[PDB]
């Protein structure tokens, strides 16, 4: 169970779209989720 | 595209494990997607 900073360290290991280098805002990171949930939603 | 309250609505829309009957914290609807998103990632490998 995580903290808030915990859930977008988690969020940032799990998400393979998001930038390898580059630092990213907290709602970058959910539009990020957001497109890859419904990326995955679809090829399903 | 989204500001962080709109980022939170999309998310409560697309997680179909979300709670339907109550509210929810921000902590966990971020949990819950999480888990989806692992569960969907494991479905693809199969």
């Amino acid at each position: 169970l995580y903290d808030m900073n915990g859930c977008y360290s988690r969020l940032k290991e799990l998400v393979p779209t998001l930038p390898q280098n580059r630092k990213v805002s907290k709602v970058e990171i959910l539009q990020h989720v957001i497109d890859y949930i419904r990326d995955l939603q679809l090829e399903l």
